[PDB]
């Protein structure tokens, strides 16, 4: 009976301890959640001075219990089903002629602050490489999010590759593969094969001299 936690506005804080390439960081989002719509509103701050990738690199990793489900589709939103206890992100992104990110994470509620828990390794990657280069252009496209059931986890399997349109022209592909399992044993939905129109639009606060990044994001589902 998770969703009507999602009815509202309800804030967000998402935590990320990094490394690329033995080059660490820790970056701390907070804005505010609106299932309803599927709007998502984050200002996201580096801690330690400068970034070693550019932020579009990890859009995806910085709370898809965010999306509006229509109601013809409610029966197959499990990222909500697993509330407030919550579920474990494994995602796993080799970005082509380049290395690869490996992030875990809990998504879960605390109070009233949905929280985005995650650590992510990051290896392999050339240091002219697009991404440790920082060719990469400060926009990001829409995708489609490939949801499909998978009882043995007793959750979801998801897919879906990302476009970053370099300085250059070309595009560098991200070839993203997510499991997610929930933290509780409470009842949860398992879903029929749908997708995501994850749509988001970056930006920058004048004031804010910290590396940093606005997010606004809307996301909704379909194919059923």
């Amino acid at each position: 009976k998770g969703e009507e936690l999602f009815t509202g506005v309800v804030p967000i804080l998402v935590e990320l301890d990094g490394d690329v390439n033995g080059h660490k960081f820790s970056v701390s989002g907070e804005g505010e959640g609106d299932a309803t719509y599927g709007k998502l509103t984050l200002k996201f701050i580096l801690t330690t001075g400068k970034l070693p990738v550019p932020w579009p690199t990890l859009v995806t990793t910085l709370v898809q219990c965010f999306s509006r489900y229509p109601d013809h589709m409610k029966q197959h939103d499990f990222f909500k089903s697993a509330m407030p206890e919550g579920y474990v992100q494994e995602r796993t992104i080799f970005f082509k002629d380049d290395g690869n990110y490996k992030t875990r994470a809990e998504v879960k509620f605390e109070g009233d602050t949905l929280v985005n828990r995650i650590e992510l390794k990051g290896i392999d990657f050339k240091e002219d490489g697009n991404i440790l280069g920082h060719k990469l252009e400060y926009n990001y496209n829409c995708h489609n999010v490939y949801i499909m059931a998978d009882k043995q986890k007793n959750g979801i399997k998801v897919n879906f590759k990302i476009r970053h349109n370099i300085e250059d022209g070309s595009v560098q592909l991200a070839d993203h593969y997510q499991q997610n399992t929930p933290i509780g044993d409470g009842p949860v939905l398992l879903p029929d094969n749908h997708y995501l129109s994850t749509q988001s639009a970056l930006s920058k606060d004048p004031n804010e001299k910290r590396d940093h990044m606005v997010l606004l994001e809307f996301v909704t589902a379909a194919g059923i």
